[PDB]
């Protein structure tokens, strides 16, 4: 009511991860005098390339930005104006496609993942299609293998072979076949955002699959100057333009605090995950999502499907627990209401969808509580 | 072998880290109220209540193109290639087609009369920046826009890039209350900092509701999220201000006009003490309005020979960025700039900020008046 409540007590969907000596990696960089691009973010981003396997990393400032400057490093002609991506995402993944200038063909939903119809898409690239955007949803990694196929044959078919952008926002630490993501071929972004598994306060991260690219994306991130150049006498060309997508070393600094963390925060998210998975089984009314064990995720949140869903909104709100939806579905706002397609899919899902508390922050009482309170029915 | 004055220098209160802090503690590092509290303590110095504060003045920037409302085909934004880059890779990434406008040598910022030539059927909107700190002469700017509105229907949008120019005015009135959009920027290197940051300042009320919405993504952060029930009308992007800066530009808020009285105090000295140098040409600057001097602006003969003679004197002396027209990535848009061509084989920015020492700028002076 305001600046209350009912009672006493509530369980967040969503919370920051913040280590305790976070403040203490930041007060150095104060004392370092220098808050821009430094010897922080190249720390951080050694750390990071350690534990992807991947040496193509890139910092910036933002998964968003991560995003926008994946899609300026792509290489196609004009003409090729079409990016297929799924309306159930949050909003950054659709509108870095418009803000670069390209048409959004909406791909429709598996309602058992609630990731990317990976029929569907296969059935809408053309041969205007430019690039694919693939969300690995709440954590889960979507079928990569499968999606090489897709454009294995995509490109015997016409002449072209469309790049795959992934967006790893809630995929930190997820792998693929015992293959961490962002080293199976494509351009990944991985987003660092206060709500994030691993956060900078906000930040992002391109991981690139070739050296040509990872050049490239070293410039552009910073206007596509050569940062080491000597810019004092003019001494530096802009092959290709780029805007602020670099991240500083005031953020890398808390990245590099959290990192000490993170590890532990991401198995008691897969360990709640786990746990739910165990009790809500052959729950009436509860639909979970199925999960293929060829990888694994990272539940940013627990999605399930239920009916009289009003109803279970209205139970999960007494009981004290938030749940919901990370965001509506792109395609219904107002701004893309000349893209509107039909997909069956979601269609069917839409209704019935929620995310529930599952992350780090959960005490044992607490995930218990969910359980309780979803079995009591609704 | 010892000593280096710098041209630029990052300006941190000590109570910055104080005030971070205190941020950490909060728990919430999100676009909360110490966004909300910077951005009041902005409007009350600026006077202008329509302020929007977003990441960097580059993002500002990018969000002030986007707020434009005009019909696709206008797709000529006309701008000056002595200007940072920041200032026109924002008008590509908004696709639209830079024309070059050509520089006063007088005083290094826009040439109007050019511009007024320049202006087409296809001028989207103009970007004058304030370079160095040094106001464009906007009453005459506003005329000639009022000319062409008269004319045939449209009345071009005017964006000023005042990241040189915190705490400047023009003709009695601080730069941000003279009708037009205006960025600010809280780079690192920039008057007032947030480590990174901008502002973007509106003249209605209609600007300002939209550009609070598409500075995170169109989404409006006190709708109801949780349940779907809030409408994207016009997308955006990552461009607003998270609280973790905002503290930092509160803390900075506290010693930035000191700094920015130095600035022009060791400006004055310049214009004092650099008057009647052999080969070395002051810039005309107006007394109708205050600049703010990021760095200080000469043009001298034999430039190569100064070079040498100030890196000798252990000083940072050059240009702040090459002119963007000769940039490979927009080779295709080079075109005859007589005006700029003149200077910039002539130009050096020199020290100037809060940083230099009575000891320095008398150093530099004594550097500069025993020739090159």
């Amino acid at each position: 009511s305001g600046l209350v409540p009912r009672g006493s007590h509530m369980i967040p969907l969503f919370k920051v991860a913040v280590s305790p000596t976070a403040l203490d990696r930041v007060a150095e960089v104060f004392a370092s005098g220098y808050l821009g691009q430094g010897p922080r973010v190249a720390e951080f981003e050694s750390a990071l390339a350690a534990r992807l396997g991947n040496p193509r990393v890139v910092s910036v400032h933002s998964g968003t930005s991560g995003l926008c400057l994946a899609l300026r490093l792509l290489d196609a002609p004009e003409e090729r104006d079409e990016v297929l991506s799924t309306p159930l995402t949050f909003e950054a993944t659709n509108w870095a496609i418009l803000a670069d200038g390209r048409r959004i063909t909406w791909v429709d939903v598996d309602p058992a993942t609630l990731t990317m119809d990976l029929d569907d898409l296969e059935r809408k690239i053309s041969p205007a299609t430019r690039a694919i955007i693939v969300v690995h949803w709440t954590g889960y990694p979507v079928d990569l293998d499968r999606l090489a196929g897709i454009l294995d044959r995509a490109e015997r078919e016409h002449g072209f072979r469309p790049a795959v952008i992934e967006d790893c926002a809630h995929a930190w630490g997820a792998s693929y076949r015992g293959v961490p993501l962002g080293s199976h071929g494509n351009m990944c972004v991985f987003s660092f955002q206060a709500l994030k598994h691993l956060t900078c306060g906000d930040g992002g991260l391109l991981t690139l699959p070739g050296d040509e690219l990872h050049e490239r994306a070293m410039l552009r991130r910073f206007y596509g100057i050569d940062r080491t150049a000597d810019r004092l006498r003019g001494a530096y060309d802009v092959a290709e333009w780029g805007l602020k997508w670099h991240m500083t070393d005031l953020n890398a600094a808390i990245g590099l605090a959290n990192l000490e963390t993170v590890d532990e925060q991401l198995r008691l998210h897969r360990e709640n995950a786990a746990f739910y998975d165990k009790e809500l089984t052959g729950v009436p009314g509860l639909e979970l999502l199925q999960r293929s064990p060829d990888r694994e995720g990272s539940f940013y949140v627990y999605d399930v499907k239920v009916d009289d869903r009003p109803a279970f909104h209205r139970k999960m709100e007494a009981a004290g627990i938030m749940a919901g939806l990370v965001s509506r579905r792109n395609d219904e706002h107002s701004c893309v209401a000349h893209l509107r397609t039909s997909l069956p899919g979601l269609d069917s899902v839409y209704d019935r969808m929620v995310s529930l508390p599952v992350g780090w922050w959960l005490t044992e009482q607490d995930r218990e509580h969910v359980v309780a309170t979803i079995r009591s029915g609704w």
